[PDB]
C-alpha cells in the first residue's frame, strides 16, 4: 500500500513562506530539507573517553 | 450650534496611518494639514498679461 520500496516517502522542501495575516502580524513558515550521508560507527561500543 | 465664531472648525491631523489587511495588502492613508497664508490680489481684474 503506502509503503514500497520503488515509491518516494516525502518531499524535498526548502522554501521561507511568508503570510501577512493583519494588524502587521506576519506568520514566517521556514521549511528546510537536506540530504544527510550516515557511516557506521567506528565501535558498537559506548565508550567512557577520557581527554 | 454647531457653528460659532469662538469654536474651532476643524482638527490638525498629519499622520501616516498603516492599515495591513491581509496576504500582504497594505491601506496608507497619509494624512496631512498645514497653515495657509492668503493675502489680497494685487488687482480684482482678471488680465490678459503678455510676456
Amino acid at each position: 500500500g503506502g509503503g514500497g520500496i520503488g515509491v518516494s516517502t516525502g518531499t524535498y522542501d526548502n522554501q521561507t513562506t511568508y503570510k501577512f495575516l493583519g494588524d502587521g502580524w506576519v506568520e514566517i513558515t521556514a521549511h528546510a530539507s537536506r540530504l544527510l550521508h550516515l557511516g557506521m560507527p567506528p565501535s558498537e561500543n559506548y565508550c567512557r573517553v577520557t581527554v
